[PDB]
């Protein structure tokens, strides 16, 4: 019922809003965005995403940094950095989602909230990260 797309957008919001509330807890902000309009399934998925991102934040950031050919991670816009994080987390840890879906949905968040070049920017980076880091079983999907 609650679209997976909206669930993922809730995760992105938490990430975005946490950059301005760092001494608060990611999980806390998530619980603010999550209200009675989000399915049980959506609340559980979003919570998994946030816990997984927090637990793997260093590894995820270091992975993205490896594929940045221009500005460093800290120098990207808040939207671009967090889109890359979310999409990288989903590529690495969410088994049921095809690569193309993760990247396409990431591009749409980028296009909607970022700069004019955000969509192409994240597309390029995620294409490379997926090719070399998506778990092998995903290449069946």
């Amino acid at each position: 019922k609650t679209p997976r797309r909206r669930m993922r957008l809730a995760v992105f919001k938490a990430l975005f809003q946490h950059e301005f509330r760092r001494d608060e807890d990611l999980e806390q902000i998530l619980e603010e965005i999550l209200d009675e309009t989000y399915d049980k399934k959506a609340k559980e998925d979003a919570r998994r995403y946030i816990r997984g991102i927090k637990e793997n934040l260093s590894m995820i950031d270091d992975l993205i940094s490896r594929y940045l050919e221009k500005w460093s991670l800290n120098r990207l816009s808040v939207v671009d950095r967090n889109v890359l994080r979310l999409a990288t987390y989903e590529l690495l840890f969410e088994k049921d989602i095809p690569i193309e879906v993760t990247i396409d949905e990431a591009i749409e968040i980028a296009k909607r909230y970022g700069t004019e070049n955000s969509g192409k920017f994240v597309n390029g980076i995620l294409d490379r990260i997926a090719k070399e880091h998506a778990p092998k079983e995903k290449f069946e999907l």
